[PDB]
């Protein structure tokens, strides 16, 4: 299994940074994917972390051969960073692909639940950031107020207090049980 | 009030990305101090993000002088990183100075608490990563199994889990109430 982290200017620290954590732990292999065009991939994060990303998306020639690279999807917020990731076609052309595949997963944790939103996704409850709740109640979603919701293949979060359950989740359909397991105890979760 | 959130090659990204994270949310303003030898204040960290610090330790000429700017020093996790942040004596003497002086704070994370012993905090209580606990206890502490302890002004938490319950109890001990409540409802805690 191999991750795709998605990341911009504007992704936020605490939810780029457990995900990457926990799969790093698992030792599954994953990739930071820029969506934007500092030539360098050099990102600025949320709250002003400058940070390099492994790759730009520039990379990958369309959805398609992103599948064939890539078994997760992770877009995580912050609120520039979601409104960059859920407007940008490739990203919505990755979600709609891995959308109800059995060898995929898609995470979205904060405002980057939007993206379900922006392509046309049919699943019928989410969650996000309550600063969304607005935004995603009016395409016609069920906003559940709980910290992670699976729908089919889609696991959604609500904000940066919730980043580490959400990596768990992820994590949780692709590890072994005693993998899971001991990247969990390693966490001191509370 | 400014905070200090030490950084070195090795530094576990969850436990540095928490404590930023909700400072800049407060905002009270906050640097990254790089303790190592990249020139660039390019930065490794654990599990392998490149990141800039905003500052090398070498700019501040003394601990004296780092009481001048700083009142808040945090000590992050990730193996490495704590060994090193715990072996520099700029930082054990940082830690020194603050330690029962009214309105600074020290917290340490993860094995970030190794600190203490370093520095000869005479601190009763501690807690830190469940692979540490020999280590700790060796230096005469008594390991507390919760997310988070607070003696004194020294706050210690376990592992990347407890990251963000660590960051808010510093934010606890300098924010009004009313700022804390609205940074913590920001925050989707579960």
């Amino acid at each position: 299994v191999k991750v795709c982290l998605f990341v911009a200017d504007g992704t936020d620290e605490i939810e780029f940074s457990a995900p990457w954590g926990i799969f790093k732990r698992a030792e599954i292999p994953i990739d930071s994917v820029y969506v934007g065009e500092n030539k360098d991939r050099l990102v600025k994060m949320s709250r002003d972390v400058e940070m390099y990303a492994n790759r730009s998306y520039k990379e990958i020639p369309s959805a398609d051969d992103f599948a064939k690279q890539y078994d997760i999807a992770i877009i995580p917020g912050g609120g520039l960073g979601a409104k960059t990731l859920s407007t940008t076609p490739f990203v919505q052309q990755v979600v709609k692909e891995f959308y109800k595949k059995p060898n995929k997963w898609i995470g979205m944790i904060c405002a980057g639940p939007l993206t379900a939103k922006t392509s046309g996704l049919p699943n019928k409850q989410i969650t996000g950031h309550p600063s969304v709740r607005g935004q995603l109640e009016e395409g016609g979603y069920k906003y559940l107020d709980q910290p992670v919701v699976l729908e089919e293949n889609l696991i959604t979060s609500q904000g940066p207090g919730t980043a580490m359950l959400f990596g768990l989740k992820l994590l949780e359909q692709v590890a072994s049980k005693d993998k899971y397991n001991a990247v969990y105890k390693s966490l001191s979760m509370p």
